[PDB]
């Protein structure tokens, strides 16, 4: 069966104090062992995080890195660097930089060929903004953001997906398990007519909208929900009730 | 007078293993009492080349960083983490950044006065084109790029300003310690109408161009670059001749 797998993006937040203290919790913290646990710190704590961490549930990963694993490119991550402190995953695609940053489809879709081609685990992201969804462009969207990556991935074994509701952020709206379960089924039978039943049915889609210690447990029964891309609450406490919220 | 300063831009490279290698022989190398070396590694290596830094003339800097110290912003660096992990310095405004990150005036500009409100040191980063070049607008540029920063920032204590000859990258075309002593004259007569005599002549300017162990010499007797900012050759071990070339 998929394993569940939940991400925890801290984004810009964090020192080394605080995170030393979020990773001693999980190393004392009672998780199931069939469980994906992937801590995203900044990059100036990947290293360090990586050297505190003793559960075997959990790894480490980055918030984006370039599509070139070295050169003239000031200021950014890479892969490699990512690969050499310790960490697994990197997550491509994140909203934020999709707006904020201007990261276009194929920009993402560049990154996610070179980390997987680099041994590195990518957690992929996408999302419709409210705008889309008044539109009624869901769908659309997301398939267009999906396809671009197809056209440079063929092999999702070390991808997860992640579907962010940025109609949701800051709007007054709420998404909820159900609008869950029904874009997340939508994008696995998407998936499965581009790249068959079987790799559909072995990929981790995760709810990449509000995820807390409060609300986990609601999205226990929906079947195609295989986890989540956690956001505040990662650096907190109830980050483990999430990574408890199936038991 | 104002302090030699020799900063060194790894860019997107290093591990580990070659930054320990880089740093411990700054270490042990022959340097000047009165100069002041910057070494900016990828942000995943920041806390490490801190943390192996047994010299009092180098301190660590990052490649880039946002103009907030937290949030929701994945992926970003923050000045905040930099002086978490002990480093001093942010490069912003790089050529790298400008272009391929489309990175403009103002969004310099707003992470400058960002980051000196943090009390971290700013390696301000100026430049033209080969088509700015061509057209006879260097000063038009490098006028136009700091006063985009003068608009926030009111005073450059903590901050070194770097000239990049972006017309000279990969263009056939070379400059020469002459157009560097030339247009740093200029950057520092105009800086001197904006921040008054004084300040200007305590401002260093750094020459970030092609700079290594080979020519770093014939800059020695020029009287406006204060230094230089290192692209490659801080990598190897002429970067310790560089630090060297004005005994």
């Amino acid at each position: 069966a998929r394993t569940f797998f939940v991400g925890g993006n801290f984004k810009l937040n964090g020192s080394k104090q605080s995170i030393k203290e979020i990773v001693e919790r999980l190393n004392t913290a009672s998780i199931p062992e069939n469980v994906e646990v992937v801590i995203c710190p900044p990059a100036t704590y990947l290293d360090y995080s990586v050297s505190l961490v003793k559960k075997p549930q959990v790894t480490v990963g980055a918030q984006n890195a370039y599509l070139k694993a070295s050169g003239a490119f000031t200021g950014e991550n890479s892969v490699d660097q990512i690969k050499d402190v310790g960490a697994k995953y990197v997550i491509l695609g994140h909203s934020e930089r999709r707006s904020y940053f201007h990261e276009d489809d194929k920009f993402i879709a560049d990154k996610t060929k070179f980390a997987l081609g680099q041994g590195v685990g990518v957690i992929l992201c996408i999302g419709e903004t409210l705008e889309e969804k008044k539109a009624g462009k869901t769908l659309d969207v997301v398939e267009r953001q999906l396809n671009a990556v197809l056209e440079e991935v063929k092999d999702f074994t070390n991808v997860v997906v992640a579907y962010e509701p940025v109609w949701a952020i800051g709007t007054g709206l709420a998404a909820t398990p159900e609008d869950a379960q029904d874009i997340h089924a939508s994008i696995r039978k998407f998936l499965a007519s581009k790249l068959g039943d079987k790799a559909a049915s072995e990929l981790r889609i995760l709810y990449g909208g509000s995820a807390n210690g409060s609300n986990a447990v609601t999205f226990k029964d929906k079947a195609d929900v295989d986890g989540f891309l956690v956001g505040g609450a990662s650096l907190k406490p109830e980050f483990v009730d999430i990574i408890n919220s199936r038991n």
